[PDB]
């Protein structure tokens, strides 16, 4: 290609040991990097690489171009997914990216739910799952920290959901896709995905009905997010097909209270929800109200 260099994140294709696939449309595999830290030019990391595949477009190209430049600009924060380098001469185009060993938030949580009542006899710890309250609100306030942060990047989001959150072999929530082209103009609102997700039961209602969003349509999103995590990875507006969730929309309908939700959270996702985008709080405000409640833990 005739893409131009950009030392500061040029990294050497050969330093690039690709593995299994991860996602595919293009795709992104895993891969193996040594010496992305070139203080240890010899050590080992695992990453995540976007490539596109041999049908692309001159038009896909750009898009991966456009995303790859999107992330060179929005800069590096603990709980994002960040940029590590980029592959742009003598040969195909990999953007490079933080890999996070557990995999996404929704199936971490789902993977962590209780057994069943009845399962197995009573043990030590059998009251206890592996996720507890104060692990929940952290795993909250570290979304909104990371949206806090992108916001002041002047990046919208448009799809904030459990899904698009990754977990890091320390717990650490690293939002994914944030540079992501969405194709707004264009959304099939009936699309459900191969794992079941139904993505317009995220969408704020401007954005879903007037095609608008901002900043406080991420809030919206960021409430759903919030009732994700406190159903331990569950699906929103339970047993509502597309043509209800319009209806009842227009209507004002609010998904219910969680159960084990206490009411300082349930609270919260009530005002990320409220009609108007001026009365939800702001990511800032999340950030607080969020920290008050971790630094309330006994
Ligand atoms: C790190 C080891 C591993 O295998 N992790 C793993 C296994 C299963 C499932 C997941 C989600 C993960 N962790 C990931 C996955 C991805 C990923 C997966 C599919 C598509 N994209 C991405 N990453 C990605 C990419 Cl490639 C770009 O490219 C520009 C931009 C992104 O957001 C900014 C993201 Cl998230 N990524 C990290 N960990």
């Amino acid at each position: 290609l005739d893409l131009p260099l950009d030392p500061l994140w040029e990294f050497p294709r050969d330093r690039l040991v690709l593995g299994k696939p991860l996602g595919e449309g293009g795709q992104v595999v895993r891969a193996e990097a040594f010496g992305m830290d070139p203080a240890r030019p010899d050590q080992a990391s695992t990453v995540a690489v976007k490539m596109l595949k041999d049908n692309a477009s001159d038009k896909d190209l750009a898009d991966l171009v456009s995303e790859m430049e999107v992330m060179k600009l929005i800069g590096r924060h603990k709980n994002i997914i960040n940029l590590l380098g980029v592959c742009t001469q003598e040969g195909p185009l990999y953007v490079i990216v933080e890999c996070a060993a557990k995999g996404n938030l929704r199936e971490f949580l789902r993977a962590r739910r209780p057994p069943g009542p009845d399962l197995s006899p009573d043990g030590p710890r059998s009251s206890e799952g592996p996720l507890s309250f104060p692990v929940l609100v952290s795993c909250a306030y570290q979304v909104a920290r990371g949206m806090q942060y992108l916001e002041s990047r002047k990046c919208i989001h448009r799809d904030l959901a459990a899904r698009n959150v990754l977990v890091t072999e320390d717990n650490v929530m690293k939002i994914a896709d944030f540079g992501l082209a969405r194709g707004v103009h264009h959304i099939d609102y009936y699309k459900k995905t191969s794992n079941g997700r139904l993505p317009v039961k995220w969408m704020a209602p401007e954005a879903l009905f007037d095609e608008v969003y901002t900043h406080q349509s991420d809030v919206w999103s960021f409430g759903i997010l919030l009732w994700e995590i406190f159903t331990l990875g569950g699906s929103p507006y339970p047993g509502i097909p597309v043509e209800e969730l319009f209806s009842l929309l227009r209507e004002g309908h609010r998904m219910d209270r969680p159960p084990h939700c206490p009411p300082e959270l349930y609270g919260l996702m009530r005002e990320c929800w409220h009609a108007a985008p001026s009365q939800r709080p702001t990511f800032k405000q999340l950030v607080e109200a969020l920290d008050k409640v971790l630094l309330a833990v006994s």
